């Protein structure tokens, strides 16, 4: 196996992507490192897949190996890093400033935007993971139904976070919160768009009353890429609705401007820029990593694998309705046209206007309709459905 061997001298990353076609593997063997926020254990081997892109940051100094075929890999010396954890620390800032005016503390909340392929998802992740090292426990929260990184696409989610994040694997999706709004872009159906994420402001504003720890840990609120025209109002209205604290703009210099004039004067709003390391892609990569996403909600990872179930469900046992004149929920006949959908199990015991704003257990997809036998096929987390009211998403994926 071929091996390349890195010496990183503090503040530095070795950015590299997997080959096409093959896995990487790397291994610290002296010194200190992390990714994206985990620190590495000493002589521990992390095993990357194909087509992904990595950056591992070194505060001290290390030597690292990687084992495998790169598209790409290469030190940069220079990063954004430091400015993220100023953001870290500011953040801790304001929780010890409220823990001692309490002495329950509210912890700081803050939004990320900008247009899409900017590195929002990775600064998302960098800052849970700091304040996790803090000792402290903060709620990730993630609006972008095109790319989600709690759950399946077409929704709106959020979990509480306690550990680290696998370095391979990203946070554990630990009884997580989700809504499913059931188009890939915002621009499908506007308004339910808007109503969603507001239900999930003030669900969480309810979960954090009963848990000290959660309170004093905050949000980071991550956005769609949809800045102009229609987009951009979006963006107000999310900035509001949480509550936000903080907002970070990546590298649109126009939409800086534009919101400058616009929100409170109490919001702090910061423009950074994009990493050296992020890189432009296309409509196909997108709609393809939707379809990978999708297979990790039911199969999970390789370190740790998810077993799902395939069973067959009667149209007897269950529900079908859709959603959208824009915002009416539509009872749905069971059709060949709802086949390769997936379909969320609502938290609503009926079909009713409660659809449209409860939470769902969870996800199946429809792999085969029996239009004769009335029978549905579908793959499953668990054994048994935990709900009998489905909802539409047009969200298709071919398993
Ligand atoms: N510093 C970096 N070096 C190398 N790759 C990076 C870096 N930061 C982010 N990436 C990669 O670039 C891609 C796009 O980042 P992402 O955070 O998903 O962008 P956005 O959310 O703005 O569309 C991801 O594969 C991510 O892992
Ligand atoms: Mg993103």
């Amino acid at each position: 196996e071929n091996v390349q061997e890195f010496v990183l001298k503090e503040d530095c990353e070795l950015r590299f992507a997997a080959g096409d076609d093959s896995d990487v593997c790397l291994e610290l063997v002296k010194g200190y490192a992390e990714i994206f926020g985990t620190e590495l254990l000493l002589n521990k081997k992390y095993t990357f897949p194909a087509k992904s892109r990595v950056a591992a940051f070194t505060w001290k100094g290390a030597t690292i190996e990687l084992v495998g075929t790169t598209e790409s890999a290469y030190v940069a010396e220079s990063t954004p890093m430091v400015i993220y954890l100023n953001i870290h620390a500011a953040m801790e800032e304001v929780r010890k400033k409220r823990e001692e005016q309490a002495a329950k503390a509210k912890g700081p909340r803050l939004l990320l935007v900008g247009p899409t392929d900017v590195g929002k998802t990775t600064v998302s992740r960098i800052l849970c993971n700091y304040s996790v090292r803090q000792g402290r426990t903060p709620i990730f929260v993630e609006l972008d139904v095109g790319q989600n990184s709690v759950s399946v696409p077409g929704t709106v989610a959020a979990v509480l976070v306690q550990k680290t994040a696998d370095v391979i694997d990203g946070f554990e999706r630990n009884q997580p919160i989700v809504f499913n709004f059931g188009h890939t872009s915002p621009s499908a159906n506007l308004s339910l768009y808007e109503a969603l994420f507001k239900e999930m402001a003030t669900t969480l504003n309810a979960q954090i009353q009963e848990n000290d720890e959660a309170k004093i840990g905050g949000m980071i609120i991550n956005t769609c890429g949809w800045v102009d025209g229609e987009g951009y109002k979006c963006i107000v209205k999310a900035a509001s609705a949480f509550e936000v604290d903080v907002v970070i703009v990546l590298d649109h210099e126009r939409l800086y401007s534009d919101l400058s004039k616009e929100l409170p004067e109490f919001v702090r709003l910061t423009h950074v820029p994009k990493s050296g390391g992020v890189e432009q892609r296309t409509g196909q990569i997108r709609s393809k990593m939707r379809g990978e996403n999708v297979h990790r909600y039911f199969y999970g990872t390789r370190a740790n694998n998810l077993y799902p179930f395939t069973f067959d469900v009667s149209f007897d046992d269950v529900t079908l309705c859709k959603i959208g004149h824009e915002t009416k929920l539509v009872i749905m006949e069971p059709s060949a046209d709802i086949k390769h959908h997936l379909f969320a199990f609502s938290r609503s015991t009926k079909a009713d206007e409660n659809v449209l704003k409860s939470p769902v257990f969870g996800f199946c997809l429809v792999t085969e309709v029996d239009l004769e036998k009335r029978t549905m096929s579908i793959l499953c987390p668990q054994r048994t459905i935990p709900s009998k009211v489905l909802v539409f998403s047009d969200i298709t994926h071919l398993d």
